[PDB]
């Protein structure tokens, strides 16, 4: 209900929408879903900051843990006095709804 599922296999709870961020800027100064939680994800490999959409942080590859689908991204600070030290870049078209 406020429950946000892989598109794929439709078992899994990925996140929430409680848990939605914004790390998009209001002023003078979308396709992925940040989110501050998410579930039943497993991590592939180790952090790279090779075109980091998030600058500061390094991304992980994160899949759904009963089918494999490539959902998106574990990111993580490269920094001490970031906030957060950690989130998730989803993927919105592979969640469900
Ligand atoms: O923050 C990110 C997450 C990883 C993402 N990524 C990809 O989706 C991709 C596909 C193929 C070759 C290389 C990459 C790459 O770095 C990317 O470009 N930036
Ligand atoms: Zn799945």
């Amino acid at each position: 209900p406020t429950s946000l599922c892989c598109k794929q296999c439709q078992e899994t709870e990925i996140t929430t929408k409680n848990e939605i961020f914004s790390l998009s800027l209001c002023g003078p100064m979308h396709e992925t879903l940040t989110v501050y939680k998410a579930s039943n994800l497993n991590l592939i490999g180790r952090p790279s900051t090779v075109h980091s959409w998030f600058p500061g942080y390094a991304w992980t590859i994160a899949q759904c843990k009963i089918c494999a689908s490539h959902i998106g991204w574990k990111f993580t600070a490269t920094k001490k006095d970031m906030s957060p030290q950690k989130f998730w870049g989803l993927t919105r078209s592979a969640l469900l709804p």
